[PDB]
């Protein structure tokens, strides 16, 4: 499913995103865009180490989910990559609340460094009622 814009913030606001560990609903609004263009289909295979990418945010199985082919990989979320792939997006939310409840918080996808930090994030949201 692509998402459009505010359709998308909505969602995100009712899952509970707004500032979820400080982070500001246009910053997780600004990740999928740039990740995957709010795709929730999108996947990117990663020759370099056998990795996948799955989803609106472009989650990792080396760590994040299990797919059950990549090399030595963990399931930190505890989910199938699979679920990271469904209209309905609860799930890959949840697991990208697991994501940032580590160290880096957003900064764990390096888009988000390269088109959101420091940058202006507030067209993200504008208009969507959030």
């Amino acid at each position: 499913k692509n998402f459009e814009r505010c359709e998308l913030a909505r969602t995100l606001k009712r899952l509970g995103m707004d500032g979820y560990r400080g982070i500001s609903l246009a910053n997780w609004m600004c990740l999928a865009k740039w990740e995957s263009g709010y795709n929730t289909r999108a996947t990117n295979y990663n020759a370099g180490d056998r990795s996948t990418d799955y989803g609106i945010f472009q989650i990792n199985s080396r760590y994040w989910c299990n797919d059950g082919k990549t090399p030595g990989a963990v399931n930190a979320c505890h989910l199938s990559c699979s679920a990271l792939l469904q209209d309905n997006i609860a799930d890959a939310v949840a697991c990208a609340k697991r994501v940032v409840r580590d160290p880096q918080g957003i900064r764990a996808w390096v888009a988000w460094r390269n088109r959101c930090q420091n940058r202006d994030v507030r067209q993200y949201v504008q208009g969507c009622g959030v």
